[PDB]
């Protein structure tokens, strides 16, 4: 909220770019002037509560990541320190590459090559289990939320090198805590259908994230909670009809079906560019498959029989890992 270039914070960070805009406000690259002169990311957080409550919950995830895990071990990005700055709250994180996201859309987003695709669903797997082992859900996993550690890159860019991190715990919640109901092109359908939530959601935007480094482009494109039921289907088939009956916001669902027009204008949207999940491949190829295997695994429907991260570190797509 109206900062600018040059700037100084609590006396002791200079800003020197802007790294990205949210509705949170943003983050910046600073430069440390009492640490030296290391460059860090800077989260300036707008000085509205809804932020700022968000803002206090992650500092206290941060805080417990940060010494459970000091070392970075499971690559959960790391707070240097908090203040407050003429009301707005700031986060000081390590500072790392460009976002999944980002990279892939500065290179005309093309996708990511299997084998780097491969390292980043490990370490994602392996940095959210640990979460996952801990009682959280992060429930915001998205490319945006995953970032490369150096995101250089020869050149059509190819990544030196594919290490990352995962970042906004904004939203993380406790098993220990009142479950919400936030606001998203990766909710999982246990969300959307107001079922209950924890761990196995995080999984099922995991599914989403490999689908959209493989392709380059999302396979949910929209913030539209019945288009999205749609696609769901188009893509992964039928939705479990007890799910359907046990579902309090019902208003969608027509004599137990999905009350979705595949005759409207809108209907010829979903179906133009949405396939059978299978239908995406590009090679048939046994590695492209060992990996399509593992992304039908995470995006089963039922959460109560969906692939666990314990799991997933166990599938075969990773074996070439070892
Ligand atoms: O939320 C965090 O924990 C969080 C923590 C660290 C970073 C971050 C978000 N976002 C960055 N980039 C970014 C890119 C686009 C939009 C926005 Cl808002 C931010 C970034 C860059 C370099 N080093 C650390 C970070």
């Amino acid at each position: 909220l109206i900062c600018q270039s040059g700037d100084v914070l609590s006396a002791r960070y200079e800003i020197v770019d802007t790294l990205g805009e949210g509705a949170f406000g943003k983050v910046v690259e600073c430069i440390d002037h009492k640490a030296g002169g290391r460059h860090v990311a800077v989260k300036i957080v707008k000085n509205v509560d809804r932020y700022c409550e968000a803002a206090r919950s992650e500092i206290q995830v941060l805080e417990h990541l940060n010494t459970t895990d000091p070392n970075s071990t499971f690559r959960c990005v790391q707070m240097l320190e908090w203040f407050e700055h003429h009301g707005h709250i700031c986060i000081v994180f390590e500072l790392l590459g460009l976002s999944t996201y980002d990279f892939i859309k500065e290179n005309g987003f093309l996708p990511f090559r299997l084998d780097h695709i491969r390292k980043m669903a490990y370490q994602i797997c392996k940095s959210v289990n640990f979460l996952h082992s801990n009682k959280l859900t992060h429930t915001d996993l998205k490319p945006e939320n995953i970032l490369f550690v150096q995101s250089d890159y020869t050149e059509e860019r190819t990544l030196i090198n594919p290490d990352i991190k995962v970042v906004d715990f904004g939203s993380a919640t406790y098993d220990d805590e009142h479950h919400s109901t936030l606001v998203r092109h990766y909710r999982a359908p246990e969300v959307i259908l107001a079922l209950g939530w924890s761990q196995p959601c995080d999984v099922w935007s995991i599914g989403c994230i490999l689908i959209e480094y493989y392709l380059g482009f999302t396979v949910f494109p929209t913030h539209d909670s019945k288009e999205h039921l749609a696609m769901m289907e188009r893509i992964l088939g039928p939705l479990p009809k007890h799910m359907i009956q046990k579902t309090r916001k019902r208003k969608y669902f027509h004599h137990d079906r999905l009350d979705w027009d595949e005759h409207s204008s809108a209907g010829r949207y979903v179906s133009r560019a949405c396939k059978p999940l299978k239908e995406f491949m590009l090679s048939q190829d046994v590695e492209h498959e060992r990996l399509f295997d593992l992304i039908q695994k995470m995006l089963e429907y039922d959460p109560a029989k969906r692939i666990t991260l314990r799991e997933a570190l166990k599938h075969p797509f990773f074996d070439l890992l070892k």
